[PDB]
């Protein structure tokens, strides 16, 4: 019998309790992500500003219910206040200062294919979590996967419900769109680029959408000459072009090359070498 507590909007203004800087931290896909500090602790976080509407009640609503996952970037307090003359929804949120992942990936002095499989592993604990309470990201990218701190064993969290949705014989028990099968397509891309350095749809823009329209990728050497077929194979699960065909977040979290990262070979992979050499067009 496990009950979380709900979810408590703070009303009084938000300045009584934090110093807002005008860093930008990121940026959402509605509200940029300022730098602020705790005035009584000194201790930082990350503020991210909304236009109260209902567009932006359901993120609140959506990610405070997601908070609790370990791998989703954990609400601190909301606050309801008033921002000239408008009506706003402040969200406090820990502070992922470790960066986002490609990131740390890019810099260093070699990525292994069991590193992959790790990250991979967390980032699929944070879908499954949502999709086993309903919701949708629908915006699973690479942007939004943030490292707690920039310790080594700093932990990974998703970011960024402003595509978040609820999603509700299986299929009697309430019918369901293909929203969730999106994710599963994103966690394919990210283990596609986590595995060699380069995304499997390229552009060169036109014919950018019709390969990823006609599900035209390779597993090109050298990058990809060390990578088990079992591994390609999953890679094919996801991004397979017809939703329906693709495999589930549950079906992802029991394939073993997730379930067993320690199982895994080290082998090295080129991500971290193509990352640098790439980033310019990293854009
Ligand atoms: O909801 C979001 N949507 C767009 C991207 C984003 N970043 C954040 C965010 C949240 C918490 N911390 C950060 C953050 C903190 N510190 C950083 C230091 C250096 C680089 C990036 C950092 C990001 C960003 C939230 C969101």
């Amino acid at each position: 019998f496990h009950v979380k507590s709900g979810l408590q909007i703070k009303k009084n203004a938000i300045i009584d309790d934090y110093k807002v800087t005008s860093q930008v931290l990121g940026l959402g896909i509605n509200g940029k992500v300022l730098q602020i500090f705790n005035k009584r602790t000194q201790e930082k976080f990350a503020l991210k500003m909304l236009q109260d509407c209902p567009k932006a009640r359901r993120e609140v609503e959506l990610h405070w219910r997601a908070s609790q996952c370990p791998h989703i970037v954990r609400i601190v307090d909301v606050y309801e206040n008033l921002y000239a003359g408008r009506k706003c929804l402040l969200i406090v949120m820990e502070c992922l200062d470790g960066g986002e992942l490609f990131s740390r990936i890019q810099d260093r002095g070699a990525f292994t294919e069991r590193e992959a499989s790790e990250i991979m592993k967390s980032i699929g604990e944070a879908i499954q979590y949502l999709h086993s309470i309903n919701i949708a990201h629908r915006d699973v990218k690479p942007e939004n996967l943030l490292y707690t701190s920039k310790r080594p064993n700093a932990i990974l969290k998703l970011t960024d419900f402003g595509f978040a949705k609820e999603t509700t014989a299986p299929e009697v028990l309430g019918p369901e769109k293909y929203d969730k099968s999106c994710d599963m397509w994103s966690l394919g891309v990210i283990m596609y680029i986590l595995l060699c350095g380069y995304p499997p749809f390229y552009s060169n823009s036109p014919g950018m959408k019709t390969r990823i329209r006609m599900g035209q990728y390779e597993f090109p050497n050298p990058e990809w000459s060390e990578v088990s077929e079992e591994v390609k194979m999953l890679i094919r699960n996801l991004l397979k072009t017809e939703p329906t065909q693709r495999m589930t977040i549950t079906e992802f979290m029991n394939h073993p090359w997730i379930m067993q990262s320690t199982k895994v070979p080290q082998t090295p992979l080129h991500t971290s070498r193509v990352l640098k050499e790439d980033k310019e067009r990293w854009e």
